[PDB]
């Protein structure tokens, strides 16, 4: 039974962050709609020795649940030079912002195809709105 | 990179989807840590749906969440994270971002077979809003194409 286990991924994430808010014009202004704050990102992925192992790209958007829990939804994927492509997506709690977060992941190509598991990501440093340092990990099996 | 081999095909067309929705307006956070931050809660939909073939036989269920946001030029988008569970015992995840408007044209995001006969296949999940027979319900025409 195959198990894949990437720990201590260094993830350098180039972020485009958008405030959102009430639409002002267009069809959306005539509908009950708020635009959520969003992050569009591209990232380089490195192993714990600093060797690049791949890249990532995705989008996350802020929303809230009935109980008042502020959430983020993300849809993203990794490309691993060695392993292949791994999609990942789900909703996770926004707060606290410095704890590790995880959503389900699916391997879809290369040696990762047909395995599924969990993609993890923890914000270490956000020095400016353009780049974040993330500590990441991936487990797949099947 | 993604998978280009298309040795095996699964093509599900003309799925009739009865979608039950929980709609939240969103807006500015009113309490807590989020309120001190410059953020907006996107309008969101949490949904569960029964999936039928064209004969009225249930072929599965779907569950997910979608949220409205916008691109830099102001184009309104939705992001969705979801999955189908089919009656033959497999799951297909699907997620991505698509342009909101017009709300009546077919939309689609990438899809991944994760278990059952779908495992290891990849492709596209499509969905088209046909009508809203009441504020809690959407009737959707859907299709799923997977290969690998």
């Amino acid at each position: 039974v195959t198990t894949i286990n990437l720990e201590d991924i260094k993830e350098i994430m180039h972020t485009t962050i958008r405030l959102g808010g009430k639409p002002e014009s267009g069809e959306a202004a005539e509908l009950p709609i708020f635009l959520g704050s969003s992050v569009e990102f591209e990232a380089e992925l490195y192993d714990a020795d600093g060797t690049q192992i791949g890249t990532a790209k995705g989008t996350s958007v802020i929303f809230a649940e009935a109980d008042g829990t502020v959430m983020q939804i993300v849809s993203a994927f990794d490309d691993y030079t060695d392993g292949g492509r791994v999609t990942w997506s789900g909703a996770y709690t926004m707060f606290p912002t410095d704890e590790p977060k995880s959503v389900p992941a699916q391997g879809v190509s290369g040696r990762y195809r047909g395995l599924s598991g969990t993609r993890t990501f923890q914000l270490l440093e956000r020095p400016d709105p353009g780049t974040s340092l993330v500590r990441s990990s991936l487990v797949l099996n099947g």
